[PDB]
């Protein structure tokens, strides 16, 4: 009924993300596709869990028995896929991953032509196929069956894409690299070392089970002790499939998506580069990122989150430059999709052009301070209104004067309601919370 | 009911011999080997069948969805298979492939540990699965899912393992190959090359839809031809997975599996290698075959059509060599299986061994005449017993005594019984059938 999530298809391989829909969705899906040609070409990507192997050859198989020409890349990161995709006019990219998420879990994900997302119509006519419970489409035999020519090569045409957006050689820089064991161990390595950095790694000894294994974007505290242990001058982590980008400084604290999008677009303006001097973000987004864009007279475009909304609305309105502070960040003059290794080469870029260590651009951008606390209530949805609770909010903002943002909201899996403040100390924080606390606690308990 | 018939599992690509069904295949066969081992080692080979990648992603899908450790093989010849995987002690060995059928066809064939085919009460375990409705097997999910370790060097290992069984090298001698645009297309020109002959080659451009399109073992035509024009010594002319070999002389006629198996058998024998002089064939034989067997001192057992009948026997008493008229030849001391590259290596052996030209060798061997007529009948079923059709064959076979043979059975196919004499002239032939023919034309008609 709904297969397509935000991810595309997710489950636990094997258990729930079976082989046998993996067929399905390549059989069906290169059939939604062959009303352009009836020999679409379709390109495939993984990641480097072990399960990738077992939905490829599924996947590949229903891709052959509709007729799909289907090329295999072998593991590399999704913006490689995206690239890829636009850059040999195939008509889709599937990439076989789950990003972040531990081992056992995979995903597909498809890209249509454009490099961009299926169009929402198409992967509806897929789901609408898939919960016919006969299979009444064509079974191509002898010649008219698919087609299969590997492109292993593909990652290294995407890396000399990229190798050509860097400004200069990065000699002089010593940069760490955390792959997450996953789609950049072996594209990042080749990548900077090509450029000329002087190359510390870790977690790019992927094996199939060890992706995202207290490595990678979303455990950087591991990175943070490599750059401090070999003294380098700032430290990269990329996610499962290489999406995301999380930096660390020469003192080794994180450097987020936030704080790179600041640095980053702050480079592009200084070189007329970045477009309308705008950058699209997610409400997501800390305070004084806002706060440091103003000071340097960026405007801002502030979406929901998700990736389909930055890039819609950047797509909507010209944007060059778009953003989570996950580190999922969008250069449209040359992808499609996040890209952690351009955000690293944008980054490194910005490292040589200014000569500052990143410490020092990361200084730029104050970061507000934040505060949870957690009430529990006696029915955590009759808080949205209440002439007390509803009251003590609108107080708190307007005196914070936008220097500071509440938010305030029911907890989902539980019973008890989330008070959430910006301020621009941590005792602004304290304050402005428990005065919003107090009076929920009035209420329920 | 049956999916294994003598070939194993059988049909046109996607029709019949779906991405499904080799799905269940690969599935439930590693289930019913996963009793030993719990992660069994599997190796898969195929032929250049377009077929065989849709059919290979979907067979190894099920093999990694029970856990047992897949490794390809990329395109190997069915001997490579047998050769591997006794000689890398896995559990199981997999070739797709449809041997000499046409390239809309495939098929999935079973080696266990051994070597030899899968024991039968394996293969009926699977077939007994394959008909319940409701898959309970298990699904490891995580590090219990299966895990794939290409080799793809294993035809290089399987090569080196041939070049060994090499008297000497074949210097000076100018060799022809027809590889039918098969599994054999690069073992057999590096193979040949690597032993210094010459080697003018021909069915050695496959590209998935051209195997057996007028080349190999079973339309020798071709080479025949490419022989003479090329003034080569011999043609050697494998067929789609490299089981078969038939021969071609310096004056372009055929030599088929009897004067083969006589050549080297007779080669075997006079250097104490044929084990106790004795020859292992098929009813299918020349009877000439035969004459020249006794000859030259070597006994014979002869068997029921079927590799597996012809193994089963060398098995039994630890006869050395077997084989049928098709070319397929079993070399037990060297390998399980029949295997073109083998048989084509003690050819040469002995080419050179003896220096005589493969014209002369072939002639020791004298074919008697065959002769076949079709009689139409009024029902073919009431001519097993008959007073005067049955007396006229009893006494035309005691006539000829031993130096001549008949056959007459009914036609499947249609309403006509097949009258077939060997004799040792083409006379002799077309007298000693129309004595028989005439009489059943005096009953049916
Ligand atoms: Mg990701
Ligand atoms: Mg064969």
């Amino acid at each position: 009924g709904k297969y397509f999530g935000t991810d595309g298809v997710r489950g636990v391989a094997n258990s729930e993300l079976t082989p046998e829909l993996a067929f399905k969705v390549g059989r069906f899906g290169g059939y939604v596709l062959t009303k352009d040609k009836q020999r679409p070409k379709v390109l495939i990507g993984r990641d480097t869990r072990i399960s990738g192997h077992m939905l490829e050859g599924a996947l590949v198989a229903g891709l052959l028995s509709i007729g799909a020409e289907v090329m295999r890349l072998g593991v590399i990161s999704t913006p490689g896929v995206s690239y890829l995709t636009k850059a040999m006019d195939a008509e889709a990219g599937v990439m076989i991953s789950a990003s972040h998420n531990p081992v056992q879990d995979n995903g597909i994900k498809f890209f249509g032509g454009d490099g961009f997302k299926l169009s929402d119509e198409q992967e509806a006519e897929i789901e609408r196929l898939m919960d016919e419970p006969e299979d009444k489409l064509p079974r191509p035999v002898g010649a008219d069956l698919g087609l299969v020519n590997d492109y292993f090569e593909g990652g290294q045409k995407y890396l000399q894409f990229l190798k050509q957006t860097a400004d200069e050689d990065f000699t002089g820089i010593h940069v760490a690299l955390d792959c997450a064991n996953g789609a950049t161990s072996s594209l990042a390595t080749h990548l900077f070392a090509d450029l000329d950095a002087d190359v510390s790694t870790m977690g790019t000894s992927p094996n199939g089970l060890n992706i995202n294994d207290g490595v990678g974007s979303t455990h950087p505290e591991a990175l943070s002790a490599f750059v401090k242990e070999k003294n380098a001058d700032l430290g990269l982590a990329f996610d499962g499939d290489g999406d995301r980008l999380i930096a660390v400084d020469e003192k080794g604290n994180i450097v987020d998506g936030d704080q790179i999008m600041y640095i980053c677009s702050k480079h592009l303006k200084s070189e007329g580069r970045l477009k309308d001097d705008t950058v699209v973000s997610t409400v997501m987004s800390n305070l004084g990122f806002y706060k440091a864009l103003e000071k340097e007279g960026i405007k801002s475009v502030q979406t929901a989150v998700g990736d389909r909304y930055v890039v819609e609305a950047m797509k909507k309105d010209g944007y060059n430059v778009g953003g989570e502070q996950s580190g999922h960040l969008i250069f449209l003059d040359y992808n499609t999709t996040g890209d952690g290794l351009l955000s690293a080469i944008m980054l490194m870029n910005t490292l040589k052009a200014t000569g500052k260590p990143l410490s020092e651009l990361a200084a730029e951008m104050q970061k507000f301070p934040q505060l949870l606390v957690n009430v529990r209530v006696t029915d955590k949805y009759k808080v949205e209104e209440n002439e007390k609770v509803k009251a003590v909010i609108s107080e708190v903002e307007k005196e914070m004067n936008g220097d500071g943002r509440i938010l305030v909201r029911p907890s989902g899996t539980e019973p008890l309601v989330r008070v959430m403040a910006e301020a621009k100390t941590k005792e602004l924080c304290d304050e402005y919370v428990n005065r919003i606390v107090e009076v929920v606690r009035s209420e329920m308990g």
